[PDB]
């Protein structure tokens, strides 16, 4: 593809709001548009940050961060400010935190699999993220639309499928497991594995042991298919990006209401405790009633 040259002179640099897998992103202004901008910290992370334009002056996709474009003398990225700020930040930031509903929750996990399919299909190479996670999942349009960033490349086990840990030969679906993690999440409004805690490696051991987030009181028997054949062992029974695309496409007939803006505020207690299953926090009973319209 190309990228578009632009002066650092240009850009006027306001506050630091976040740090990827490297560099650092700030708040900035460029040609009357508010924009994202990410520097260089180092020298010797600027192989890494060439590789990552490489690709990103390839991509083009409704989800996937908007690269303006590149300054060579320093060495940065200009991309497009997340209003809404990143996932991660409106599931368990900071109060007062917003309401959303089950049609968010769907309506998000579909866009980031949308995302991530058009990564697998790159051709000829594949590209996959191998760190998705709701910090790199940013949110515009009053909350409505969503966008992934830092794609291609610590603090990711939560997320991280257990052949990555292994040094294991992975491939494509190693994202596919980091998906099914992150629906859980939205639909649970609860950091996956936060009861473990710990440094990295405990959490590494207990899902190499098998272990994965409790089971949702009330889930739809079609949408826990999905999300537990997402965290399957075995990385060849776990669906395509494809697939997941296909069937969470056909889903969102059930799940209206997912282009209204997060305008609301939510005061939090969410249940915790009862060992074994855990209560989501968006409500299933619209899905239930306009599923059985359809079917009877
Ligand atoms: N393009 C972007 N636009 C906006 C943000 C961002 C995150 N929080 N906030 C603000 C939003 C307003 C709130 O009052 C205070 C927090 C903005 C962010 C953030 Cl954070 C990142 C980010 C995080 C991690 C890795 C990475 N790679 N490329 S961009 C990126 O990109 C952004």
């Amino acid at each position: 593809g190309s990228l578009h040259m632009i002066d650092y002179k240009e850009i006027e640099v306001e506050e630091v709001v976040g740090r990827g897998a490297f560099g650092v992103v700030c708040k900035a202004k460029w040609r009357a548009k508010d924009v994202a901008i990410k520097q260089i910290e180092s020298e010797s992370e600027r192989k890494a940050f060439i590789v990552e334009l490489r690709q990103l002056s390839r991509v083009n996709h409704p989800n996937i961060v908007k690269l303006y474009g590149a300054c060579l003398n320093p060495v940065c990225l200009v991309m497009e400010y997340a209003e809404g700020g990143s996932l991660y930040n409106v599931l368990h930031g900071a109060e007062p935190l917003p309401y959303y509903t089950a049609a968010h929750a769907m309506s998000w996990c579909l866009q980031c699999s949308q995302g991530v399919a058009y990564l697998h299909s790159m051709q000829p190479k594949a590209l996959i993220h191998r760190d998705l996670k709701p910090p790199n999942l940013l949110l515009v349009a009053g909350g409505t639309v969503l966008k992934i960033c830092d794609f291609g490349t610590k603090g990711s086990a939560a997320w991280m499928a257990p052949e990555v840990f292994e040094g294991s030969n992975y491939s494509e679906k190693c994202d596919v497991f980091s998906w099914g993690i992150i629906l859980w999440e939205v639909i649970t409004r609860r950091k996956p594995f936060d009861e473990i805690g710990g440094p990295a490696f405990r959490i590494m051991w207990a899902v190499h042991n098998g272990t994965r987030p409790p089971l949702i009181k009330n889930l739809p028997k079609p949408i826990e298919s999905l999300m537990t054949r997402c965290w399957s062992k075995d990385p060849s029974q776990r669906p395509s990006m494809e697939e997941i695309v296909k069937i969470m496409t056909h889903l969102m007939r059930y799940f209206p209401g997912a282009d209204e803006p997060l305008q609301y505020p939510c005061q939090h207690s969410l249940p915790p405790g009862e060992d074994g299953r855990v209560e989501p926090y968006v409500d299933f009973a619209e899905f239930y009633r306009l599923w059985s319209v359809d079917h009877g």
